[PDB]
């Protein structure tokens, strides 16, 4: 029922600025000065830092700025400061009393050197097809941030269940690594022409693929 | 200023449990604004009630919020495991302000004891190609989540490469994890067979799987 698209995530340094972004529709975000932005260090209670697009309340520093065009609204981060380290969410109303959610953006203060995720995909292996289970490994290792978003396809479909993804852990080389995996069922694996995951991390995309083999 | 929520609060399976959000005259006790928010660590929230008593949908019928004063209350009914999370209050005041409570825990008690799934995959095609043979051991399903691994290179221990993640809990509220072990194809196709061994509250688990004959 959201339109609220929020990138997933943003990174700098200290001293840098950040933008992020959340679009809606001309019902939603273009249809009045109604954002609003809100700041959640993980583990603790959200606290508003914008409303009605660019409204600092109280105790919001003006590094903080909020603005919008059509139907999207920016949240500008300037001078970035260790306390920044955050998820950022939107919301917007849109008709009917009815108020919209983004998905939130992890934002990462730089605390060590960017690394791409190293991208491994499993097909099933031949023990658990012989317990009727074909489920598909994406291993993901070697990153910072400790952001990833992951999706799969069967074929170029989206697929929209059996996915898991575990949270990303930092590991004994100081960098994260996560697992997705796509709890497929035997059929669907050997009836389609490939599965495919795709790592999202620091807004550029890897994708791997993997079909049926006979051995 | 916060709205005031206990830290925690506990039910078990099928029992209830009554959560409080204190504001003041200008916040909780000045209007209807008053909204409560699910939310599982490492998620994104859900918000569960809003205008005191009203869920959106898809909000099973089991919460339900009231407010007495300057004293919000959510029920959660029913209690299941899905419902162990962090619960926020929040409500709007004065001066376009909107006040957030510090959080209350809710904790299901008694979880049912799980013992781990394991699925020991060989190095990929694509991945050997690349000059690498890195084997994963993944690891579902389990409860609670405290999980230790051990590899074996043919029926020696494997001292060195294993990573394996913190367990994190998934969408059917059981931990899962990956142990990977980074091996050369030479290392690979030298032995016999490596082995993952998971071992959960004092069991353990064994697979093992060996260079592809095809
Ligand atoms: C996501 C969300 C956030 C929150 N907060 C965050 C602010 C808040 C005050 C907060 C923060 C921290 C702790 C406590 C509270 C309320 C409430 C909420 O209820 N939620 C879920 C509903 N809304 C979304 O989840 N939107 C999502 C993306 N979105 C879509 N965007 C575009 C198109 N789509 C098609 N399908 C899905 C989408 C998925």
């Amino acid at each position: 029922q959201s339109a609220l698209t929020q990138p997933p995530s943003a990174s700098g340094s200290p001293g840098q600025s950040v933008t992020i972004s959340c679009t809606g529709t001309s019902s939603d975000v273009g249809g009045s000065d109604s954002v609003s932005w809100y700041q959640q260090h993980p583990g603790k209670a959200p606290k508003l830092i914008i409303y009605e697009v660019s409204q600092r309340p109280s105790g919001v520093p003006n590094r903080f700025s909020g603005s919008k065009s059509g139907n999207t609204a920016s949240l500008t981060v300037s001078g970035l400061q260790a306390e920044d380290d955050a998820d950022y969410y939107c919301s917007s109303y849109g008709g009917d009393n009815n108020l919209f959610f983004g998905g939130g953006t992890k934002v990462t203060v730089l605390g060590q050197p960017k690394a791409a995720p190293s991208v491994t995909l499993f097909p099933p292996s031949s023990e658990e097809l012989q317990a009727n289970k074909a489920t598909l490994v994406c291993l993901i290792s070697d990153f910072y941030p400790g952001a990833v978003t992951v999706a799969w396809k069967a074929d170029s479909s989206p697929v929209k269940a059996g996915v898991e993804t575990t949270t990303p852990s930092k590991q004994s080389n100081n960098k994260y690594a996560a697992s997705s995996y796509l709890s497929l069922t035997p059929e669907q694996w050997k009836s389609h022409r490939s599965y495919s995951c795709q790592v999202t991390h620091e807004g550029s995309t890897v994708e791997k693929t993997v079909a049926p083999t006979e051995c």
